[PDB]
């Protein structure tokens, strides 16, 4: 299925180049400008424990979840994985522990040591 994809054949977009994130682009977005640090970004995503089970979905709450860019208000793989994205882009995340919740996990549906899978759409993104 398509977190196997993504484990299989995304590309490895983090710096250090450790393979912690990975991402394959479904729908090309729009032009070349991707957003900037502190720009308040808009996203719709799906996101899946590794057991299948979808832990949580924007869409299904009827509005889109709303953050500042690269301000550590996500997890390490999101404002990465964001920041590469163009509006009206679609893309498959793979979060590996590190760049995620860690050991900690997150009560009640991240367990410990949780590799995570999203597919994330950027609606829009703005400056303040
Ligand atoms: C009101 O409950 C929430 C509390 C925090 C929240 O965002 C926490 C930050 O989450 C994350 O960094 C990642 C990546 C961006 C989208 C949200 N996630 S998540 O899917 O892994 C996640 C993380 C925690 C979480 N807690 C909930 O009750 S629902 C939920 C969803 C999201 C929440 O629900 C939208």
């Amino acid at each position: 299925g398509a977190p196997a994809t993504v484990t299989e054949q995304g590309e490895d977009i983090t710096s250090k180049k450790d393979r912690g994130v990975l991402k394959i682009v479904k729908r090309v977005g729009n032009g070349e400008e991707t957003p900037m640090i502190g720009d308040k970004v808009y996203v719709h995503y799906k996101g899946k424990l590794s057991n299948g089970k979808k832990f949580d979905s924007s869409h299904d709450r009827n509005e889109p979840f709303v953050f500042s860019l690269g301000k550590g208000q996500v997890i390490k793989a999101w404002d990465i994985g964001v920041a590469t994205m163009k509006k009206g882009e679609i893309c498959h995340l793979l979060c590996k522990p590190e760049y995620a919740y860690g050991s900690a996990g997150s009560l009640p549906k991240i367990p410990s040591n949780a590799t995570l899978f999203f597919e994330i759409e950027l609606l829009d993104f703005k400056g303040e």
